[PDB]
């Protein structure tokens, strides 16, 4: 129940709902009125899909991820893949519709002002000159991370909708769940990961060489079913045992990861409380045919971040 292919009937209904939202709803995706329309439209989805999503929200399973297949994307109408840094989806579209409806089903959408200018629907596309970036515009191997790990109100879910697959065949999303990793880790590493000996900075998407947060543990919550907070690029160990812990953690992420090559109309939803993600190295063409995902973050309890959301909006900033 973590790999869901829409049947023809459900696929046609969601298509209808997404078109209606994209073409008839007033305003544009970042407007509160559009998110409200998306929230109402979500409740028109077939019960089967709403039940699937509700089940995943309640229990994201041993891999902490779900992939839905057969969602609407306008492949014939799709323009060349953007090649600019900071690319975001400001205009109404089927992709924005699918993402924002689903976000309202799982919680609410949200974004962070310093990243992709706080857009609710963000492009994940390779950008010339950014090949070596540990982030959405890169094409070198992207290390495993919780999304925006530094942040107190980091995404609860990360949703990635494929508009255009990587035509080269080398790119794949990788997800690794701590539920697979924990039983395999050495006792010394587990003890290390519970200790406040790890310091984490914002990812480069926020800025370059940003200020690191205070030292804290990687593992959080329940001893048997913990959450985690780590970024193998942005998390610095404060002690020697923390360094070894990170090395062993990395090895087990690699060993336990599931690799997904997404196709158009496929939506991966990663539970960011328990699952890290990364991406394989690939060689972009930079000819408008490259990999194109759109990404929306979900906050399961938007209320918690009110102090960071002026006018009770969907964009989180300082204090
Ligand atoms: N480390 C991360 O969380 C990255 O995915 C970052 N949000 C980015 O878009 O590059
Ligand atoms: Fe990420």
């Amino acid at each position: 129940r973590y790999d869901v292919t829409l049947d023809q009937s459900d696929a046609e209904l969601v298509e209808e709902i997404a078109w209606k939202l994209a073409t008839q709803a007033t305003g544009r995706p970042d407007d509160a009125e559009w998110v409200e329309a998306a929230r109402n439209a979500w409740h028109a989805w077939p019960a089967t899909l709403r039940r699937d999503l509700a089940g995943f929200r309640r229990d994201s399973g041993p891999d902490g991820a779900i992939v839905l297949r057969g969602l609407p994307v306008d492949s014939m109408g799709l323009p060349p893949t953007p090649r600019v840094n900071g690319s975001v989806q400001r205009e109404a579209s089927l992709g924005a519709a699918v993402l924002l409806m689903t976000a309202c089903g799982l919680g609410d959408p949200g974004a962070f002002l310093p990243e992709k200018n706080g857009a609710l629907v963000q492009d994940v596309v390779p950008v010339p000159g950014m090949e070596e970036f540990q982030g959405n515009a890169g094409s070198t191997l992207l290390t495993f991370h919780n999304e925006n790990a530094f942040h107190e109100h980091r995404p609860d879910f990360v949703m990635l909708l494929c508009l255009r697959a990587d035509p080269t065949g080398r790119a794949g999303l990788r997800t690794a769940c701590v539920r697979r990793v924990l039983p395999l880790l050495s006792d010394s590493t587990v003890d290390a990961l519970w200790a406040p000996e790890f310091r984490t900075a914002p990812p480069p998407s926020f800025q370059l060489s940003g200020p690191e947060e205070a030292p804290a543990p990687v593992l959080l919550g329940d001893r048997s079913d913990p959450d985690l907070r780590v970024d193998l690029a942005a998390t610095e160990p404060v002690t020697e045992r923390a360094a070894e812990a990170l090395r062993e953690l990395q090895a087990h992420f690699d060993a336990t990861a599931v690799t997904h090559r997404l196709l158009p109309g496929e939506l991966a939803i990663v539970d960011n409380r328990v699952t890290v993600h990364g991406r394989t190295e690939f060689t972009p063409r930079y000819d408008g045919t490259d990999r194109w995902l759109q990404r929306t973050f979900v906050l399961t309890d938007l209320r918690r971040s009110r102090a960071m959301r002026p006018a009770d909006g969907y964009v989180l900033g300082a204090a």
